[PDB]
């Protein structure tokens, strides 16, 4: 990282926009939807500019890993298999309500607490 994510000045945040209402590219050629709109908020409470990193939806683990990005905010249900590799938010959205069904988070890597405590802050103030 948080402290290093706050001295560069900007979020680097993966995505695959390819997946309305949640990241698309809209009639002007932008970025939009609803995980650009929590990314932005993120970054914002942060202190922080944001860069969406667009890429293949199945780069986005290894990406994440490789240091390219920062966090996943992508549609990203909340697995057991991908909790083997990263560590996730709080859920943000329940497609099938009451908390069954996929339930999306934000990707962080395991080793970045600090980031991962704050996102969830963020998410409870929503
Ligand atoms: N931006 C996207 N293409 N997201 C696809 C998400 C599909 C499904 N929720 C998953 O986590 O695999």
């Amino acid at each position: 990282a948080i402290d290093e994510i706050k001295s560069r000045g900007y979020l680097l945040v993966g995505l695959s926009a390819d997946f309305p209402p949640f990241e698309f590219v809209d009639e002007n050629g932008n970025i939009v939807g609803f995980d650009v709109d929590l990314a932005k908020e993120i970054a914002r409470r942060l202190g922080v500019e944001l860069k969406i990193v667009d890429m293949t939806f199945d780069g986005l683990i290894p990406s994440l890993l490789t240091k390219k990005i920062d966090v996943i905010i992508s549609g990203m249900t909340i697995t057991e298999e991908r909790k083997k590799v990263v560590a996730f938010s709080d859920p943000y959205f329940d497609a099938g309500g009451g908390g069954s069904g996929e339930q999306y988070g934000i990707a962080v890597r395991k080793e970045d607490t600090d980031l991962l405590e704050f996102i969830n802050s963020v998410l409870r103030e929503l």
